[PDB]
């Protein structure tokens, strides 16, 4: 669950949804896209801070108030939402 804090805390619910969409990919939609694959959490880190764009929607994402260990965990979360 260390991803639903991180995630709690991050405003990346109101366009993550993980049982709707907004912005961003639902968090189930992007589970099942990146699920059980390991090393992909990884580079979605990256899209975190370096912003994403092209993976999902044609609007790149932003940044966030995340850091390195606070977009890996959300990553990892992300990839194995459970
Ligand atoms: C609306 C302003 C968003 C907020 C707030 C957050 N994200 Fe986002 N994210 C958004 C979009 C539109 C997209 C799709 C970008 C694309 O073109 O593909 C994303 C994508 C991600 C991804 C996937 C990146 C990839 O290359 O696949 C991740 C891992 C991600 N977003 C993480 C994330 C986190 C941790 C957020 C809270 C800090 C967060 N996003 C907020 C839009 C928005």
């Amino acid at each position: 669950q260390d991803g639903e804090a991180l995630f709690k805390s991050k405003p990346c619910a109101a366009c993550h949804s993980i049982d709707a969409k907004l912005v961003g990919p639902a968090f189930k939609e992007v589970a099942a896209k990146y699920a059980g694959q390991d090393g992909a959490a990884d580079l979605l880190a990256g899209h975190i801070k370096n912003g994403s764009q092209g993976v999902w929607g044609p609007i790149p994402m932003p940044p966030n108030p995340v850091t390195e260990e606070e977009a890996k965990i959300l990553a990892e979360w992300i990839l194995s939402q459970k």
